[PDB]
């Protein structure tokens, strides 16, 4: 049985669905192990490295040979004619207001299985992509403000005086938000931070962080005016509340963006939801009223080689619960992300 | 006494010599101030804030009311033809190759002092431009290296596994290369860092980073995700630290940060004002390193220039480089 690892086509996707590691794991599992020329070069694997790992290389052509297609992206609609019926594909499908395609998919007579449908309870940790990705956006949004700010993060004290630690704000404390609270305090910053759950408290504050909240319809109200005046204090805001399947939360109007001091900078990890921030523009960084409005795409391929090294590493762990190659559409897994099969939209 | 504050003419100088502070300073030394329009602007210092720490806002027109014109980067031919005969000018002069324009201000009247030749005195450290850059350079060194790599600094554990901390060298470990340290450690990297100076062997265990000390280094090198270069002599070229054959034997992926670039560098092929991909390595190699945080760098030149300037209400010898009409550096 033949894996085949594609290179992506998206202009923006660095990323790739194997690891070295990752493909000395599908070569244990007894599969034929293929990949397409250049896949892992945005996330700096060069072929040399796979050929090591056990695999060869091959190119678009293999694809229509595979049993298996692991990548990233949902196969656009030129992509999917180059696989063969009955194949399966695994991978970040994105399948929410995207039925057309998945028409297309079982159309083409493909078993597909969509990764962020995974079940998310603590037993599955390890196969897990929305969290993998977002643990890697959190800490990239933290490097990424520092980049676009004027001023440095760590309070500094020199002969010259002393520069006072960047005051970072992070909205939304699930994987991401732990991760850019624990990514902003290293590089020394007075950090808080807040989350619509209560019980998050306890875990910003055992990061050393300032959960910040009113402490007591009636409360969401005083909430938000605890915030925006919490706000306008702030040197850097990273927003953090994607919700996938749904639109992303406005938690931030350019009105509390316009209560901020020229310098600040705020980083939008929802923009591709429509953002949490209002001025927030896909893919990039804009300026209003000296602040700076960050809303990069697909944040986690910023950091491409790790990105890609977790992500290979969900894929054929999940791909193992399916082992030869026993498919069966009743598993519990299967069921849950099992999107196509058989000609038939599952 | 006028002093006016400059509007830096450069497309890559966001940094102003005048701060909300340093104005206040200035007033309070006797100083009547005068901020150029938008003056601030790269440093996040709106006019408006500039005025309501007591200075004028005005325009170019207006350096020549001015008996003090305090500015980052040396006056342009044009500029100077806008200063008065008499007026004093303090600034980054970068006079090492620009003995023509040295000339052209002592032509035009004017008593010019360059800040980077402060004498690295314990006494004038208030005032050290080169260690007050350096010093934030050294920090944004680290923050571009982690921009351009394309994996995690920190080792960072995720329910999908680890990913390893990156392996960071540090070669100088002077102001630059000791932030540089500093900061690599504390997004938690693997550091390491190398010196001349068997001294610095102290300081840099302290930061917690290990000290290494031609062909050890190669072969170092050779084991790193990123590397950084410090070594920068004012006036004098940069040594070669790392070659194109040390760079063809790191991992594809692997990204170095010249400091130096902008006196031939310490890395081969290093390119100034740009980050070159050769190899799948990566070498960046940004002018202004300490402009990338301007804000936070005006903030510490700007009162650097107003502690000197109390002086002289030994320094100005080392300094002074035009007056009265001659060039009265002996240096030149």
């Amino acid at each position: 049985e033949i894996v085949f690892i594609a290179k992506e086509s998206d202009p923006n996707e660095g990323r790739v669905a194997g690891s070295v590691e990752s493909v000395k794991k599908l070569k244990s599992l007894g599969f034929d192990v293929v990949v397409e020329a250049g896949a892992g070069l945005g996330s700096r694997i060069p072929d040399q490295e796979y050929e090591k790992a056990g695999a060869r290389v091959g190119t678009a052509a293999d694809a229509k040979t595979a049993d298996v297609i692991l990548k990233v992206r949902r196969p656009s609609a030129q992509e999917i004619s180059g696989y063969r019926s009955g194949a399966v594909v695994i991978a970040i499908m994105d399948p929410y207001g995207n039925e057309e395609a998945i028409s297309a998919m079982a159309g083409a007579g493909l078993t597909t299985f969509a990764m962020e449908l995974m079940p998310r309870i603590t037993r599955a940790q390890s196969m897990d992509v929305l969290s993998s990705q977002a643990n890697l956006a959190g800490y990239q949004a933290v490097i990424d403000a520092a980049y676009e700010y004027d001023r440095a993060l760590p309070m500094m004290m020199t002969a010259a005086g002393t520069v006072p630690a960047a005051k970072i704000f992070v909205m939304g404390a699930g994987v991401a938000g732990l991760q850019a609270i624990a990514t902003a305090r290293r590089l020394g910053a007075v950090v808080s931070a807040t989350d619509v759950r209560p019980a998050a408290k306890e875990q910003v504050a055992s990061l050393g962080a300032k959960f910040i909240a009113v402490e007591d319809g009636e409360y969401q109200v005083k909430q938000a005016a605890l915030v925006a005046e919490h706000i306008a204090k702030q040197d850097i805001v990273i927003t953090t509340a994607l919700i996938p399947g749904r639109p992303a939360p406005r938690l931030v109007t350019r009105e509390m963006l316009d209560s901020m001091k020229p310098g600040s900078v705020v980083v939008d990890l929802a923009v591709e939801r429509g953002g949490n921030i209002e001025g927030a523009e896909a893919g990039k960084v804009t300026e209003v009223g000296g602040v700076r409005i960050v809303g990069h795409l697909n944040v986690a391929g910023r950091i491409a080689a790790s990105a890609s090294l977790l992500y290979a590493k969900n894929l054929v762990t999940f791909l193992e619960t399916m082992v030869a190659l026993a498919l069966n559409m009743e598993d519990e897994l299967v069921k849950a992300t099992a999107l196509t099969h058989g000609g038939a939209v599952v």
